[PDB]
């Protein structure tokens, strides 16, 4: 019985904070969401309406904030947060829900103002950054001649199923313009030639380039994610499907509705095992009707099978040449109760391939007529599951608390700890993660972690 200890005290966000998030109630009903960021600046950002706080993950301390504006007189919702650096700077890409349309923003955080922004032909469900950079290098001849051309990328996905890749035009430093200033995308349908051509017609005449795929309307898209060591754009939608799109060669290489059937595909996570003898890696994708009923949350390993790996000029490795995607594990975590994913989060460790590799997974489960939910997080050892012979479910009788290849922790001490607030997200620190063959099941993996709360941050440790 696994159970995180707490390792520090609640380190509360400034009142100044606090009180900036609790205006949700003017520009309500605004639920307060919150996010570690991906990147590698200790960033967790919290988002209520139009108003966005950034803290020190470890912390509490505000670093930046900012409240976004309606182009349109009427305050937009930040919907999307994404951690983004490009030269020397260090920033943010925004998606902004407006009662119109969308805005995709670059936020620089070195001096808390939007430096770019365009407004999109949809209601924005997702935003990836493709690449920071562009021009002739090695380091972006992975990607399509087309997308090459422009000046970093970022990818764009709506409530219809558009899927949008926009040059950010990185190389314009005499274009600084907020939200409220926002240009206008030129959208060309599917992947053109003579993009210089193009190119510079559109931004005399003031506009970001853009290139719409051709792919089916009129289903929301729900989750957004570039795999980069496969080159992949993991695009999951609201009816359960899944796409990889090669973003070399701009086609749809894979599309398959996942196991849990017509449940919105809510996060995915990638993973690569440490000897596999025919260059298979893995995507796990998550179902969850978290955002309606509460009542489906499940989990979808898929492996897929490559032809090849190709060492690029970059040193980066990259699987190529898709041969199979399919179906190797599920796992059931719900489907009264109401159960949410909070978070999902893939570590690695390298000595090639990784000789360590985990996927966190961590959930709430809130039973109706019970105050206090139970907090799970679950470590998914990839290479275990390998040394399990790849069972496709649990079998019959087999629970997560005594798995060879999933650790189970009860978060229920923070639960206690900082009850009312909500845990919004959960970070493990990579850096912290640490070790008769039963021993090597990931039970014996030590690791800290931290909780995100809609009031502060709380450290953790699981031993």
């Amino acid at each position: 019985d696994l159970t995180a200890q707490v390792t520090s005290d609640l380190l509360h966000f400034p009142e100044v904070t606090i009180e900036a998030l609790g205006e949700d109630e003017i520009t309500l009903e605004s639920v307060l969401r919150g996010k570690f960021a991906a990147g590698k600046n200790g960033l967790a950002c919290l988002a209520c309406g139009p108003q966005l706080e950034v803290v020190n993950s470890l912390t509490g301390e505000r670093l930046s904030a900012y409240r976004f504006s309606g182009v349109n007189e009427q305050p937009p919702v930040v919907l999307a947060v994404k951690e983004f650096s490009w030269h020397k700077r260090t920033g943010l890409l925004i998606g902004l829900e407006e009662a119109d349309g969308s805005v995709l923003c670059l936020y620089d955080l070195g001096i808390s103002r939007v430096v770019k922004a365009v407004v999109l032909p949809g209601r924005v469900t997702a935003i990836e950054p493709i690449i920071n950079h562009g021009g002739a290098s090695a380091s972006t001849q992975h990607l399509h001649p087309s997308l090459r051309w422009l000046f970093g990328v970022a990818a764009v996905v709506t409530d219809v199923g558009q899927i949008l890749l926009i040059d950010l035009c990185l190389d314009d430093l005499s274009c600084s313009q907020n939200e409220v200033e926002a240009s206008d995308l030129e959208v060309i349908t599917g992947i053109p030639a003579e993009v210089p051509h193009i190119r510079e017609r559109v931004m005399r005449e003031g506009r970001h380039l853009c290139f719409q795929l051709v792919s089916p309307l009129g289903v929301a898209i729900s989750t957004l994610s570039y795999i980069n060591r496969t080159n992949q754009l993991a695009v999951g939608f609201s009816d359960g499907y899944l796409a990889l799109w090669n973003m070399k060669s701009m086609k749809r290489e894979y599309y398959t509705q996942l196991e849990g059937g017509r449940v919105p595909v809510h996060a995915v996570a990638f993973q690569e095992p440490e000897n596999d003898p025919r260059n298979c890696c893995y995507l796990w994708a998550v179902q969850s009707t978290q955002d309606s009923e509460g009542d489906v949350l499940s989990l979808h390993l898929l492996q897929l099978a490559f032809g090849d790996r190709k060492c690029l000029a970059s040193g980066q490795i990259l699987y190529e040449g898709l041969e199979y995607c399919e179906e190797r594990y599920t796992l059931d975590l719900a489907g009264t109760s109401n159960t949410k994913l909070l978070g999902c989060q893939s570590i690695e460790r390298f000595p090639l391939s990784p000789d360590t590799s985990v996927s966190v997974f961590t959930w709430q489960v809130n039973i109706y007529g019970q105050g206090k939910p139970s907090v799970y997080l679950g470590l998914f050892d990839i290479n275990r599951w390998y040394h399990a012979q790849m069972p496709d479910s649990l079998r019959s009788g087999e629970s997560l608390h005594n798995c060879s290849y999933f650790a189970l922790w009860s978060l229920d001490s923070v639960v206690s700890r900082t009850s009312p607030h909500h845990i919004l997200d959960i970070l493990v620190h990579e850096r912290s993660l640490n070790r008769p063959e039963q021993f090597f099941n990931p039970s014996t993996f030590n690791f800290d972690a931290t909780c995100l709360l809609d009031s502060g941050v709380i450290h953790v440790t699981c031993a």
